[PDB]
This record gives structure tokens, sequence and C-alpha cells, in this order.
């Protein structure tokens, strides 16, 4: 257990807290404006010039100042109550305040020895800040007490949130930008309140950093009426609070004892609201929200050169652009860095005086060091149940190709177990698609975690106020809650359709640019574990749906963080339930990875048994030899190579076909996309050797592929005989329609991929045959037409080991 | 003009409009349960059997009654005030909604003549939904009445915002999901109407289709308090008002009545809310929204094999599942179908009684022949200012590379005499980046348009309640309100930092879709004009953020909408400000396309002529003879190509020192990327000839790429000579540094590309050269982190010919 949660204080905040406080301010207000414009000279000694200041002035000091003084309460908060905490800087570009408060708290120098207390330590400190071999100007992974880096606006809430589930010590108050408010994630992220449950989940406390401003214009947060804001935050379900200071003379001293006791007034309410739960915890209360009302650039100087800087959208960027060319920018600088009266803050040896940090938390209550803040310090491995249990035995009971499995079901019964043996540590999360995607047997042993009306269990079933599924319609709230969980030291999975996992590219790219800078620089940020998608109902059999709902390329974004051997994301298809079970060991083993796993959910062939799959998703890609008729490779005369489960399943009716007019050919099935790259690429790919094996050194490859086919030909550019891969994608084809239509339009049917085959054989040869197959293809599709459902010889074969 | 806009009855709703829409209920919910189920038999003639019923049954029926139902009463809305209408279907799934109000209305038959109005066109209409050969599941652009299709939920409220911009005679009803309000981009779109002026733009009325749940859960909204519910939606700056209807025995007709009266009153206060903006258009009003509480799948058997069906997430798909199957499900569809009681709808010949549509509007004023719903009908031609006038002179007057320009300046000015010229057709969309991507010079001649609270003259600039450019900070808003604009007929562009357009790629794949539809089979559906998006701010000059605002990857998004010869999509990459100028024009008169024009802000050499840059950008790609030192293309010991300005940049400072080595090469820029595709993919392209012409038929390419390398390597794959091409791309590598630190450590800075340049012409040879110029890549690095700027042997480099 972390100190002593949700206990109130039962006194006044004492004078020496606030005195603290305010020096807490100051200190962070200086040591952030010291590391946007100083080179040299942190205390200004004499002679302080010009040449001390930076030649590229970089930053964002608008919202700093505001972060600072939440930090200097934020801190008060936890050492007074013993609150077990982690923070969300939404308007992460404030990384000043960040690093100045791990470098206050000690955290900074405890994981940076050269950044040391002292003079040399804080030049060295202001230097570095957004410069060449120094650190970034955001709240990145690197920054002691950061889970949520705030580039990218918008995913503050879903990481507050998520952060809190099942961690029901911990206390998360969330600092969200107004601009970053005016974003579709987080508008939408004030509605978790309805999915966490107040015994078993901590509590968020929002705080919108209401400052006015973005970047060149107001928001429309601070300028609708207070009665409309007012009514915005309780009609989402929250008790709104507001606070509003520096926009009159009202001395410093005497905001910080108003914000104190405004503070302990909401802290109290969420105690009262933690005890309660204790009792009642079915009944969703409305929890506190803090409107922070205070101006941009806050004690930055009111006018420079004739215009308003504090109290405007101009103080957002870097005032006082010429402080290192004109003596009139460096005047005001001086001036500016001298209001804060560092010679209070600083002892003469250049340490932060001890009257700075006697009220501030201690150990891993600070903001730096606790736990929750690097996840994988807290993290311990899944206990996973036996694979073995869940295989489908169908294959080695009746041949390759049997049966009519529904893949993801397997992983739900997997799933389902893994959630008894860990319950309170694994979540799934689903856009309201949990069931449609099939991993509903996960209900057998839990609830979808609903905290807001029932009606009847006519229509509410398998949800409680309590439970380890999360659905919203929303993905950016699933990837969102899914992340914090990870980052905080749990587990889980979630489910998308295929086609709306676009709706959050940008936010894996920015968790796997998380990963990134952990991997390459960060040791101390220990791993976490991975991103699990099911990338289910795709492209090929959306039969309810059509063309919205047909586009498999997050592929395509996914290859775009395939570098450096950071080995930080993986594509896997699984080809069938036996597959699908094998990957998902994997990736539910794995750590620091975005994992996206494509199965199909449409009834289905099983290809291999359980061994098999264990050893061919290792390799990567493998031949099947009992698939393939050619002795070697020399006899050969197409390979005959798909990824995915439609792909495959056109491939091998294809191959028994083929097989049938005396071609000779191997099977090889992929499976780990990305070790298709070269070495070169990816050290951890086949070897030349392996892949010639797998490939030939010279026959034609015919690869149908579940996505587009430019995937797979930027993948393998520099391979042996990659000039003979002929790659099948989906190509912008298809609606709502049968299954063969769908294949058809994207000449992935088993009839145009035969044809296909053989036109790479001889052309010339098989001009007749390749006809009567193109004709073959017509007439299945006019008989669709026709009748309603497809030909049977299309939906009735079975592959012949069967 | 179309219609008497904003005009309010002054009396009662007639008791004849009332009988008329319960018919157009009654025939719409019976035409959409016989477009989901029925092959054959419409009206149900004797024999009615099993054999009528559809071999595969797919579609949505729950959403679908609630839709029928606002459509009735909508269109008897426009009839009785002669209102200029066009309505959002949220939810898209219900597209028997949208093709059953065509029918009605007469443009079914009209646009698709087979489709006639008696028993055999509807046979074929009911058997053609969701069907092989027939129409999508989705109100799909081929409906008329359609600009939203709604299969990827959230849309709404942006398409119907955009739409009214400008519009001041137009009339949205947008009727939302309430799954889909749990959506980001949806919970964002409600504050919309702080940036729309009621006197110069038109009106949105959101209807929250409050049916109670999504596919297999209840919704946020729907179990909130009421309470909440409204003090969300006040707070949101709306008036809410909420219909409650089908949960008790209340007769339907008395529900018509009732629902009339409330709709009445709603557009009562939408005409005074029109008429006082005639006088007041500063005060922002509360616009009313409609809260629309009925059971879903309203209408259907209230229970189905003892599970609860209406008013329940069972509703969602297709109840029935075994009609076909089993006399059981058939006789209940049987019942179901018969309770609308169509013998008193359809005439013998099976033509839809006059007594069911006397009611219904008539000529344009229908919905499915409203030209705001078929944009391109209104649609003209910019009147664009000449480009000569724009063109940076400074290449002419002195040399290829001279200036420091910031190329988006003079799209700047070009953007504020287009506005000039068109003052109420053509817009600008930015996410709070405006001014940041360089457009501002826009603000001479408009203001942002805010109704939304003002303070000062201070803080507020360049900013009134009405005005042509529209902020947000929200990718997804910008993006929505731009397309509706466009789908209505005018024009536009945004701009966005290049790594946040990555937020939007989900409804770029959307709109590329509706596009790809339109080109290939709606030729009724006019051209409407392209998305005109300025990528800028880009990966290499991201100088006050870092890692986060890296990610050129929408060019690997944009690759998978290529197809077919569509030709709806383009990558542009602008070398230079009069590149930009030539490609903007050709954006500008472009239409059915997406356009992501590529361009960095920072300041940098302008290298071709305005005349130049119009031949170029028609080529693609071309060489620079002035660059080149190559007699002829048997001389080139390397083909030195680059797309963007800072890959060019850097490319042409290792042109230079290559050529003081007495090293032989060609330059190619590369403008119009997916020309590189070949004909065989891109029937615009390069032929194979002047693809050779330009890369040379088996000399080294060594060719730097803005974005990832990935793109190029898969786009050239089956052109003469790609085995040649070495491509340096982004590499997920870079932080908050100086210029020449991030080209450095992708390898992609002048002295690295020089090295690869040498490496390809003779690595044993060059050995020691390769190695001082990767010492002095290290010093130029050292010298950065010890000095604070880049090297002046790096930054004073100009180009030799100024
Ligand atoms: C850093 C950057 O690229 C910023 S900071 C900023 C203004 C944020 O204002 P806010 O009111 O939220 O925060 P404040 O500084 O505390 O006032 C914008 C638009 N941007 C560009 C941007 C655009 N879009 C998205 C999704 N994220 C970001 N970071
Ligand atoms: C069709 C499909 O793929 C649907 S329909 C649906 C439920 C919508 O419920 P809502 O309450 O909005 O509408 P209702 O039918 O009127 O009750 C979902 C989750 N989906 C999957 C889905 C997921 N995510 C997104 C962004 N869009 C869609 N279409
Ligand atoms: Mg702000
Ligand atoms: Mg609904
Ligand atoms: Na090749």
């Amino acid at each position: 257990v972390i100190g002593t949660p949700w206990q109130k204080l039962d006194r006044p905040v004492s004078e020496e807290a606030i005195e603290g406080m305010d020096k807490y301010w100051r200190v962070t207000n200086y040591m952030s404006i010291g590391q946007i414009y100083l080179r040299s000279n942190p205390l200004m000694k004499e002679p302080f010039t010009r040449d001390d200041v930076k030649h590229r002035l970089v930053g964002h000091w608008g919202t700093t100042p505001g972060l600072n003084f939440l930090l200097a309460h934020i801190n008060r908060l936890i050492a007074d109550h013993q609150q077990n905490t982690v923070f969300i800087m939404g308007p992460g570009h404030g990384g000043p305040a960040g690093t100045s408060q791990s470098y206050v708290d000690g955290t900074y120098t405890e994981y940076y020895p050269n950044i040391t207390k002292d003079e040399a330590g804080l030049q060295k400190f202001f230097r570095q800040f957004s410069y060449p071999g120094g650190i970034p100007s955001h709240f990145a992974p690197e920054t002691p007490g950061s889970i949520h880096e705030g580039g990218e606006l918008g995913y503050a809430l879903s990481h507050a949130y998520g952060a809190v589930m099942n961690n029901p010590s911990l206390f998360v108050p969330c600092i969200i930008g107004d601009g970053e408010a005016e974003t579709g994630p987080l508008a939408t992220g004030w509605q978790s309140n309805k999915l966490v449950n107040p015994r078993t989940d901590g509590i968020v406390l929002p705080i919108l950093h209401l400052n006015g401003y973005k970047i060149a214009n107001p928001t429309i947060l601070a300028r609708i009426s207070d009665e409309e804001l007012h009514d915005f935050f309780r009609g989402m379900g929250y008790h709104p609070y507001e606070f509003v200071a520096g926009f009159d003379n009202e001395d410093h001293m005497s905001i910080h004892r108003r914000f104190a006791e405004l503070f302990e007034t909401i802290f109290d309410e969420i105690c009262d609201i933690k005890a309660a739960a204790q009792t009642d915890d079915m009944t969703r209360p409305f929890y506190p929200m803090l409107i922070f009302r205070t101006p941009k650039g806050w004690t930055c100087p009111k006018f420079i050169d004739g215009k308003k800087t504090e109290g405007s959208w101009r103080a957002a960027q870097v005032p006082l652009a010429s402080a290192r060319d004109t003596e009139e920018h460096f005047e005001v600088l001086k001036g500016w860095m001298e209001s804060y009266k560092p010679e209070e803050l600083f002892n003469a040896d250049g340490s932060i005086k001890d009257d700075v940090t006697a009220f501030m938390p201690k150990g891993e209550l600070r903001i730096g060091a606790n736990p929750n803040a690097n996840g994988g310090v807290i993290r311990e491995d899944l206990k996973l149940p036996e694979l073995d249990q869940y295989e489908v035995t169908g294959v080695k009971e009746y041949g390759h190709g049997w049966g009519q499995v529904e893949a993801p079901r397997a992983l739900g019964a997997y799933c389902r177990d893994i959630i008894k043996n860990n319950p309170d540590s694994f979540r799934i999360f689903g856009p309201d698609e949990t069931a449609s995607n099939r991993l509903n047997a996960t209900y057998e042993v839990t609830d979808k975690q609903w905290d807001n009306g029932y009606l009847s269990g006519l229509v509410d079933e398998h949800m409680a106020v309590t439970g380890q599924v999360t659905e919203q319609l929303s993905e950016h709230q699933c990837e969102g809650f899914l992340e914090a969980y990870l980052l905080t030291g749990r587990h889980g999975i979630w489910s998308s359709y295929e086609s709306f996992v676009h709706v959050i590219d940008s936010m894996l790219n920015q968790h796997a640019k998380w990963l990134e800078a952990t991997v390459r620089e960060i040791p101390w940020r220990k791993p976490i574990s991975s991103v699990n998608l099911l990338v289910s109902s795709h492209v090929w059999r959306q039969d309810h749906n059509g063309f919205s709902h047909q586009d498999p390329g997050v592929t395509s974004l996914l290859i775009n963080k395939t570098f450096n051997n950071d080995h930080v994301t993986n594509i896997y298809f699984a080809t069938d339930a036996n597959m699908l079970l094998a990957i998902s060991e994997k990736c539910f083993k794995s750590t620091n990875k975005i994992n996206a796993i494509f199965a199909g959910k449409q009834p289905a062939p099983t290809w291999v048994t359980l061994d098999e799959a264990r050893a061919e998703l290792e390799a990567g890609a493998a031949e099947w030899k009992w698939a393939s008729n050619a002795e070697n490779n020399d006899e050969v005369q197409v390979v005959l190579a798909s990824a995915g489960d439609v792909p495959t399943q056109e491939l091998m009716a294809a191959s028994d076909a083929l097989n049938k007019m005396g071609i000779k050919f191997k099977v090889v099935n992929v499976v780990d996309l990305l070790k298709l790259q070269s070495r070169e690429n990816n050290d951890e790919a086949l070897t030349d050797e392996e892949f010639t094996e797998l490939f030939t050194a010279d026959k034609p490859v015919l690869f149908a592929y579940h996505s587009y086919a430019q995937d797979v030909r930027g993948l393998i550019y520099d391979r042996p005989n990659h000039d003979n891969f002929h790659v099948v994608g989906y190509k912008e084809q298809g609606s709502t329609t049968t299954p063969f239509d769908m294949v058809r339009v994207n000449d992935m049917d088993r009839y145009a991929l035969q044809a296909a085959a053989l036109k790479l054989i001889d052309a010339d040869k098989y001009a007749d045959k390749i006809d009567e197959l193109n004709a073959f293809r017509k007439k299945a599709f006019q008989f669709a037409v026709d009748n309603g459902y497809d030909i049977p010889e299309f939906t009735d074969w079975v592959y012949p080991d069967v």
C-alpha cells in the first residue's frame, strides 16, 4: 500500500506549507525561464549579459507558470495527506514545469547524476532543455513522473482514467489544456466517469487549465458564459468548483491560502466519495472537477513592446525573442528573472534552500518517484493458463483445412481464464464490439463494467458496476484507457473492426514513439506490458456493412515504426485459431511492444495444429510441406505464398486445383510480417538464406496478401528473388455483397489466384485455361446475383486432406 | 433562393398532414423490412412463403424505424414551411430509411429508371438492398439526399455545421446516434455553434436519436439522469427539448400530433433566432436541439424467442435470423410486415397511393432533389487571381537557390486574393495553426469567425462574429467542416502540422472512398471541389517541439487510395514557393480529389522560377539541367533525386560538393509523387520511357525522400532500374535540436548524402573520403552542442548559381 489513501486533514493548511508553496512556485518559474533562455550563468552572477542567453530561443512559456502553481499545490497535498498520486500534464509542451518538478523533488539528480544540486548542475540543467545533445521540449518519458508526454493533445483524460482502473488507492489530478479540451478525444474523455467504480478504481480529478488561450486564439471554454461552463461539467457528472486568480492585485500569499483551502474542500469531497463507496458502490457520485482560471503566461511581463503578453495568446511561445540580440529585450528578461528573487531561493553554492522543499513529499510519494509513473517497476508477469487446452484438435483428428471454427472464440476462452487467474490486472476494452469480435467467453467470469443507470435484467446482461471488460463507442477511449493501464504496470487487450482502427492511428504513433525513446535510452523506465490489439471483422467479411468498413491499412502505418532495431512493433496474421493462440501467448508475454493481431471472426478452416503454429510463429514464415507437391525448390514451378485467413483459404483452394492440373509448387504461409524485411533493416528477420529457402532463388512467387500490396513490395525490396514476387492485395474494391464477390473484385478469389499462378508459369500455354477461370468467376458472380447466395462449388469446398 | 426560408406556419399542422405522416412512416417501415428480408413477392401476394425470404439476411433494423419517423416529420416540415433542407443521417447503417425516403419522394425512380413505382420496381428495390450487384447497406453517395454515409460514426455534426457555413437559407436537421455521441469527434462537434453566425450561416438542428442502445450495450447518454442530460446540452449552448414516445400504449396518431406540435415550437424558435439575427448578429443564441427518446427497433415484435427485442440492443442487427429456415420465424415476420397494413398503402398495381405522399415536398425542396445534397450542381469555378503576381522573382534576378523565403507566405497571399474574389464561397480552416503555418496574409481581407465571448482589442485581433477563416483546436472539426463545405458546392483549404494530420487519417479514408464510388459509378453526382490540405511545420523543422511532432507518414496512408485509375488522391511536394503556387492553382482548379500539399514553412532557398514550376509540376518529376553537370545519361555516375524542400536543399548542397570533386551526375526533382508509379498502376504516371530518361537505364540513383523510404520503394517496384535506387527517408530519429542535427540523425544531411553518393559510385575508392564526411558530421554536431547553433559552414551555404 502506498501512503495512507483518502485521508482528510481536519486542520487548516499550515502557514509553513503556504510559504514553501510560494517558494516552490517562484523557484520552478525561475528555473523554467532558465531552461528556456540561459546557456550559462544560471544565478545571474556578475557579469550577467546577453552572452549568457541561448542563441536559439525555443519553448513554450505560457502554460508553464500555471502548471508550476498547480504542482506546488499538488505536492503540498500529497505530503499532507500521504496520498499515492500520479498527475497528467495535458499541456505537455510545459515540459519545464515537469523537469523543474523532478529537479526540486530530488528524482532528477537521482536518475541523472550529472545534473547535480548546485550551481554547476543548475547551469547544465538550464542549457540542456530543448538543446542539441540535451533533453526534449515536452514532458517526455525520460522525465521522472511522466506517463503522458502530451505532445499530440487530446488523450489526457483517457490516460488519467485508464491509470485509476483497478487502482483504488491512486489519485490522479489530470491537468487539461483549455485548447486541448476543443479536441474530439478530450471531449469524449470527460464521460469516462460513467465507466469507473469509486470502490474498485481510484479517482481522477480533472483540472481544466483555463488560461483563456491556445496558441493564437482564445479558447471556446474560456469565453462561453460561466453558467454554460458549469452546466456543461455538471451535465457530464461532475461537481464543478472554480478558482480565479492572477487577474487583479491580490498578493501571491493570499492566492496560495485561498487555493489551498479550496483544494482541501475538493479533496475532502473525494475522501467522502471514497468512504461512501465502501458501503454504496452502486450510486455514481458527482466527482469534483476544478475549473482553474488564471492568465496565460502568469507572472511574465504584462506588456512587451506595447503588446499585452501576460493574459494573452502572445504568452504562448517565447516572450522576448530578441533577449540575446538587443539590450532592450535583455533588460526585460533580467528584471523578469529577478522578480522571483532567486537570492532567497538558492544557497551561495547554488543548491535550492531547505526551506523551499521542507513541505514536499518524500520517498516513493514524490511525483518523480511514484512507481505508478514507472509502472514496469510494479508490473508482474501474467499467470497464464496452459495453451494446449484451447487447441482446435480437429486438424490432428481430421486433417489440415478442417471445420468451421470462428477463430477469436479460442482467444476469448483463453482471455476468460487469464482474467480468472489475474482477476484485477488484465482488462478487455472494446468499442461496443467485444461480442461482435467474439471475445465474449470472458463474460463467463466477469462483467462489462458500467457505472451509470440500469433498467432491467431483460436488457442489462453481463454488465455490473464493477468488472474487467470496459466498452464505449470510442476507439480513442479504448486505446487511451489501455495505454495508461499498461503504463501503470497492468495488462490487457482490446479489439476493433479493422477499418476503424485507423481512428486511432495517431495514438498508435505516439505510443510507438514513447516505446522507441524508452527502449533506446531510458533504461530506468522498466518494461511495460504491450498494447495487444485484435484487428478483426476484416475487409473480406464485413457482411452487414460495406465499403466504409474495408480498409486493412493500419498495416501500412505500423510499417512506419519498424526502425533502428527498436523492435517495438509487430504485425501478425493469424492463419487460424491455433495460430491466433500461439501469437496471443507470445504477445501476452511480450513487453514494450505494440502487437497488431489480425484474425478473421467468420467461420473458417483450421490449417495448422497448435504445435505447428508454435514452430511456425517463431520462424515468422513457413513452408507447409504437407501442402506443397514439389520435391525440392528446383522442381517448384511457382511459390504459393499467403498472409491472412482469407487469402490463405483462397490460395489453398487454388493449390488443390493446381495440383490436379499437374502443376508443381510449394505453399509458404506468412505470419510474422516484418520477418520478411532484410537483416539490414531488421536484425531479427529471416536470414537471406532462410528467405531463399522459403521463396526460392528464382522461381515466380504468387503472394496473396490480406492488406495493400504496397506493404509487401516495399518490405522485400532488397531481398533475393523479390523481382519475381507478384503481390495480390486489397485494392479498394468491394461493397455489401457475398464472400466470393468480395475476393473476386480484388482478384483474390481462388480462381483468380489459380489464373495468376498459370500466368506466371506460362502465359501463352495457359491462355485458354486462364480464360476459362475468368469466365468461371463471372458465372459464380451471376449465380450470386440470381440466386442470393454463392455457388455451392465455391462455398462447399474443403481442402482434400480432411 | 430555394423556397421561402425561416417562415413560421401560424396555424396548427393539419389533420391531413398527420394522416400522411403516419402512412409515410408505415410505408417506409414496411419497405425497410422488405429491403432487409425479401427477395421476391414484396406485397405478400398469395402464396407468400419462406421461399420469398433472402438466403443471406444482412442489415440493421434497430435505428431504422426512428429515422423513418423523423423523416416523415422532416418531410412534413419542409413542405409546410417550404424550407431549403439537407438532413444528416449519423446512423448511416440505417440505409433503408434513406433509400425508402428517396423512393417515396420520387427521386429514386428519377435517378434509377429501372426501379419503377409499381410492383415490379418494388420487388427489385427490396431484393437489391445489401445484395450482390445491388446497392450498399449504408446511406451511400449513390442515394439521392446523402452527403454523409455515416459508416464510420462520429462526423455527423462537423458535416452538418460545415454544410450551413455561408449557407444562410439552409436548415440541417442532424440525426445523431446515441452510440455515435460516445465518439470523440461527435463530442467535440457539439461545440461548433460557437463558430457559426446566425445571420451569415444557416442553422443546424441536432437531433439526438436517443434509442437507448448501441450494438450490444446501452448508451451513456440514455442512462445518465434527465437533469444531467439537459444540463449537458445547455452547457454546450443549446436549448434542449425532449420528446419521449413508444414506451407505453399511446396510439401512433397521437404520437404524430404531439411530435408535430413540438417540431413546430422548435422551428418557430429557429425562425425567431433567424429574424433576430438580421438586427443583432453578435449575440450567440441558444440554438434548439432535440433529445428524441424512442425504443430501438420501434414497432418490431416486442419479444422474439422469449428475448426483449423492441426497446433493446437486440433490435440492432437482423431480428428473426431464421425467417427463411423455420416456419416459426417466418410467421412472426409475416405478422410484423402485415401490422403496417400495406393493403392501405399500395394500389393494386403496387404503386404507393397518392394519399401517402400528398403531404410531401415537391421539386427541388425534396430531400433527394435538393442541390445542396448534390453540391457539384451548385458549385462554380473559383475566380482565381493571376498566379504570376505571387512569383518569387529572386530566382530569375539572382539565381537558383536564392533567398530565405517562407514558402506558405506566397500561398497565403494567393488565398487572401481568392477570398477577396470569392468572398462567401472559399473558407480556410486551421486547428489553431493558420498563423503558425504562415497563411495569415488572409486576415488582411477577412477575420477568423468567432461567435463566442470577446474581451478586448488588446487580445482579440483578426477575429469577428462573421469571417471566412475558422479555427478550432480539432483536426476532426477542420476536416469535417471542410468536407461538407465542398460537398455543398463551395471551396477552400486547411493546414495542419504534418504529424497531426494523422488524427484524421480515418476521415481521409472515408472521404477518398466517397470519391471512389462517385467517380466510378455515380455520374449524376456532379464533381465537387477537392479537399486541399497544406501539410506543413514538418518533420525536419519542428524547432519548438520534438519527436512527438515528427511523423510524415500520412504519405503512406494516402498511397492506399491510388487504385483503378480513380485518380482521387494526389501527394505533392512543394520544392519552394514557386512550386507551391503552381501546385495550389492546380489543386484549386481540380475536382473530386484529396490533394495533400507538403511544404515547409521555415526560411528556405527558392529553386525554380514560376514558369519552370508550371512545366515541372505537369511532368511530375523533372531533371534540373542547370544543376546537372553530366553531358548525357551515359556519362552520369549517380542520379541525385529528391522530394521535399529539406531533402532537396541537402541534395543540392551535396551536388555542389560532388561537382567540386569531379563527380558526374544529374539532378532530378520529384513533385508529383504518384507519377513515379508504373502505367500499369497509374495511367497518368510517367511512361517507362520518360522514367528511364529521368532516372537512367542503369546508373545508381540516390533518392532523398521527405517521408518514409518504404513509400518510394513500394511505388517503383516494377519500374526500369528500380534495383539501383537507394532511398533515404525519415527513420524515427530526432528530437528538439538544431536543423542540422535533425537531418544528421536520419542520414539526410548533405554530408551523408555526398557519402552515400560516393558509396554507390565506388565504395573502395572513396572509403577515406566517406570517413572524412562522417567525421565532419560528428564535428558539426559537437559544434552545435558546444556552441548552441549550427556550424556556419552548414548554415551559411548558398547554391553557387546565386
Ligand atoms: C505544442 C503544439 O504543437 C501545440 S500547443 C497548442 C495550443 C494548446 O493550448 P492549450 O490551451 O491546450 O494549452 P496552453 O498552452 O496551456 O494554453 C496547439 C494547437 N499545438 C499544435 C497541436 C495541434 N493539434 C494537436 C492534436 N496537438 C497539438 N499539440
Ligand atoms: C454499423 C457499424 O459498423 C456500427 S453501428 C454501432 C452502434 C451505433 O449505435 P448508435 O446508438 O449510434 O446508432 P443506433 O443504431 O441508431 O442505435 C457500432 C459500434 N458500429 C461499429 C463502429 C465502430 N466505430 C466507429 C467509429 N464506427 C462504427 N460504425
Ligand atoms: Mg490554454
Ligand atoms: Mg442508439
Ligand atoms: Na528489384
